[PDB]
């Protein structure tokens, strides 16, 4: 309801510049500092196997959807206190609409 589709292309580049240092999105891509994100939409938090999540992420048990994700990306630490995801956040909803739009396509 509060997530509007943006530019997948724009979102692709946001990812490269803000998420690529610690994550992969491809099916068969490895975990790095952060878990590979393929198929994240529809799954709950802390369920990628072979990855050592914090107690926080796990217990938060977030069901990932375009909407939740938006709030998460605004300020991960405020959303999941104790998370070791060291990203400050994405304040512009347009920047977030663009990235989730990319994510929504590339992690499927
Ligand atoms: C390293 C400096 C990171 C950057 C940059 C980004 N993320 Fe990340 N993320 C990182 C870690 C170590 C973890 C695991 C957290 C824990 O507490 O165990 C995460 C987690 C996520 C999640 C949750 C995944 C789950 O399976 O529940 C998501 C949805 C996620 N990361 C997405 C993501 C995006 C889109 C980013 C770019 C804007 C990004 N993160 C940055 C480490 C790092």
């Amino acid at each position: 309801t509060e997530f509007k589709a943006g530019s997948a292309k724009k979102g692709a580049t946001l990812f490269k510049t803000r998420c690529l240092q610690c994550h992969t999105v491809e099916k068969g891509g490895p975990h790095k500092v952060g878990p590979n994100l393929h198929g994240i939409f529809g799954r709950h938090s802390g369920q990628a196997e072979g990855y050592s999540y914090t107690d926080a992420n796990i217990k938060k048990n977030v069901l990932w959807d375009e909407n939740n994700m938006s709030e998460y990306l605004t300020n991960p630490k405020k959303y999941i206190p104790g998370t070791k995801m060291a990203f400050g956040g994405m304040k512009k909803e347009k920047d977030r609409n663009d990235l989730i739009t990319y994510l929504k396509k590339a992690t499927e």
